């Protein structure tokens, strides 16, 4: 995964909000990074646009089940991080937008 | 500096890693670019690898002093990015590896 286009490793929440808040990018642009906060968790930061809030980034924690799996909600779990990005690129299922472009 | 072989301008953090993470590059291949995230600072991106994570890129911010100079640590300051690049080619001096190859 150090070699996945969307995996930005251990960047901070500020760094990802800086990399993502760009009005030239389409909503649903995203990156997967490590959670600063929960040791062993990942985060899926996605930009969105709300008429009022304008451009905003949302952060979804991704927890690794003890067996190995990954989940954002109870509806679905993925056996890998790439299956999770793949699924949410086709179905938002709760996220603000389905994932479109990987962060530039 | 726009024509320096090692200077890669405004490329993104993500594009720098795409350039550096490649089998043809020695540990210590590098480039200098603008920091996307901190206007007015630069960034020295260096390829490295370990037998655990494989090839990975380390990013070191380069701050510009108001008096002209540049630094990555309090140990030494440099009057130009040319000076900084030459110093870290002879000495890692904090960095994961001394600078060996200008990124192709």
């Amino acid at each position: 995964i150090q070699a996945e286009e969307w995996y930005f490793g251990k960047i901070t929440r500020r760094e990802s909000e800086r990399l993502l808040l760009n009005a030239e990018n389409p909503r649903g642009t995203f990156l997967v990074r490590e959670s600063e906060t929960t040791k062993g968790a990942y985060c899926l930061s996605v930009s969105d646009f709300d008429n009022a809030k304008g451009l905003n980034v949302k952060h979804y924690k991704i927890r690794k089940l003890d067996s190995g799996g990954f989940y954002i909600t109870s509806r679905t779990q993925f056996n890998s991080l790439q299956q999770l990005v793949a699924y949410y690129s086709k179905h938002a299922d709760g996220l603000c937008h389905r994932l479109t472009t990987v962060c530039p």
